[PDB]
């Protein structure tokens, strides 16, 4: 019925906007940048495997009737919890530190260049307590605020795609056709970290909580299953509507960039009065790198200064959104993995102060270019710790000790295999790229301890599974 989804309603609307987070933003602006449409097929490939991801976490939530974080506290000994909660630690400060240089972006594009970076952290801190201080009178509950906030967004971007009217001739290959001729390693660098963005690992435990908000009884099995089947329509929906606004703005910034040069650009669009100009045209017919704040510029100087000022405030609303989200995400790991049970403040604390200070040490040592590689690093990361975050909750729904009827069957369980193979053997490729990338000798000790921990955890987890399996 109407009425039942609609009750249902809620969650969706929530993911989704973790899936627009403004890291997100800049991994489809680079992508579209360098890649062009080469890359959708990788997007819709990401897409599906997150929408499973999140299938098999709303299952496993509504069939247990506790996150994966108080699961994993009951399961793992202590050294193995700690760990890997302070994987997720790192993993929800980076889009934390992701977020707000996406913030201090866009404050910098309303202010045409008058309001600098640190004014723009140190005003979105702001806000964020300000949020915190929202509990005077709170009664509130988000999800009509925030769809409101999504939809929002989503008819900022849609109209810009709309009005920058791509052909589809091109989408048809690059949607369908997984294949990329003539493209080299850049081209898998941005392909990995789209992959990482598009399914934040923390969306599992945000998800794997959520799921107590509707009123669920363990004992009659019919009615979770409808519970299931309901929250599994509302993930489609929603993961539709995040794949939708990712096609429009690849279409668009696809066509925008695919192979401009910076002098073009600057005769294209230096008949208009930007001022931000300078930066653009260092006088060669290159590829143009570009952040938000360049595509922004870009985007404004060709079809006009109304362009720049709504994607800014797309980007604005992204960021807060995304900022709620990882708060909330980081607030129920807590109370998995320790059960501190805090009201928002020792999470958004610890998050803002641990976004606060590379911010504004980058900000105030480091140009926007170190910026644009930084968000680079962290979305990097994200996809470094994605299989920290989806192989435990592979493990989790494969035993059925838990879920006697509800397991997961064969096709499930070699599917997940596979997925997680390629994705341990991506990151093994990745690694294997990064080694050789360290000017300094000194850091090859460090690196190889990382990466020793880091396939330790791996292998761990990997007996686990096996032993689940």
């Amino acid at each position: 019925s109407l009425r039942k989804l609609w009750a249902f309603t809620g969650p969706g609307f929530l993911m989704s906007i973790a899936f627009l987070d403004p890291g997100n933003i800049e991994s489809d602006l680079q992508a579209g940048a360098v890649a062009g449409f080469k890359l959708l097929w990788v997007l819709l490939w990401a897409t599906v495997l997150g929408l499973l991801c999140q299938r098999l976490a709303a299952r496993l939530g509504v069939v247990t009737g506790k996150d994966l974080g108080e699961v994993c506290h009951l399961y793992y000994p202590k050294v193995p919890r700690t760990v890997l909660w302070l994987t997720i630690e790192l993993a929800i400060v980076g889009s934390d530190m992701q977020e707000v240089i996406g913030t201090a972006i866009a404050f910098n594009l309303l202010s045409a260049g008058r309001i600098p970076l640190w004014g723009g952290v140190l005003i979105t801190i702001v806000d964020t307590f300000f949020f915190l201080f929202l509990d005077n009178y709170g009664l509130r509950k988000l999800e009509a605020f925030f769809g409101l906030l999504i939809t929002i967004m989503a008819l900022t971007f849609g109209y810009e795609y709309v009005v920058a009217r791509p052909e589809q001739g091109a989408l048809l290959r690059g949607l369908f056709l997984p294949s990329c001729p003539g493209c080299g390693h850049p081209e898998l660098l941005q392909a990995v970290g789209i992959v990482g963005a598009i399914i934040m690992p923390h969306n599992i435990y945000l998800h794997s909580a959520l799921v107590k908000s509707r009123e669920i009884d363990r004992a009659r099995r019919a009615d979770i299953r409808e519970a299931n089947m309901y929250f599994l329509i509302e993930a489609t929906i929603a993961l539709s509507v995040s794949f939708i606004i990712n096609l429009f703005v690849m279409a668009v910034f696809g066509q925008a960039f695919y192979q401009k040069t910076n002098q073009a650009a600057f005769n294209i669009c230096a008949n208009s009065s930007l001022h931000d100009y300078a930066k653009i045209f260092p006088m060669n017919n290159a590829t143009v790198a570009v952040d938000i704040y360049q595509g922004g510029v870009i985007l404004g100087c060709l079809f006009g200064p109304a362009a720049l000022y709504i994607w800014a405030i797309g980007l604005l609303a992204a960021g807060q959104s995304s900022t709620m989200t990882g708060t909330y995400a980081g607030q129920f790991v807590m109370e998995g993995f320790l059960r501190l049970r805090w009201s928002r403040f020792a999470r958004v604390l610890l998050t803002r102060s641990c976004a606060i200070l590379p911010t504004v040490l980058v900000a105030v040592f480091r140009d926007l270019r170190d910026l644009s590689g930084l968000n680079d690093l962290l979305n990097v990361l994200q996809s470094l710790l994605l299989p920290f975050a989806v192989l435990p909750i592979l493990t989790f729904t494969s035993m059925p000790t838990l879920m006697q009827e509800f397991a997961n069957g064969l096709l499930n369980k070699v599917v997940t295999s596979s997925i997680m193979v390629l994705v341990c053997a991506i990151n093994l490729y990745f690694v294997v790229s990064y080694l050789p990338s360290l000017p300094h000798p000194a850091y090859f000790g460090l690196a190889a301890l990382l990466a020793a921990a880091y396939l330790g955890l791996s292998t761990y987890l990997v007996w686990t599974c096996c032993l689940a399996h």
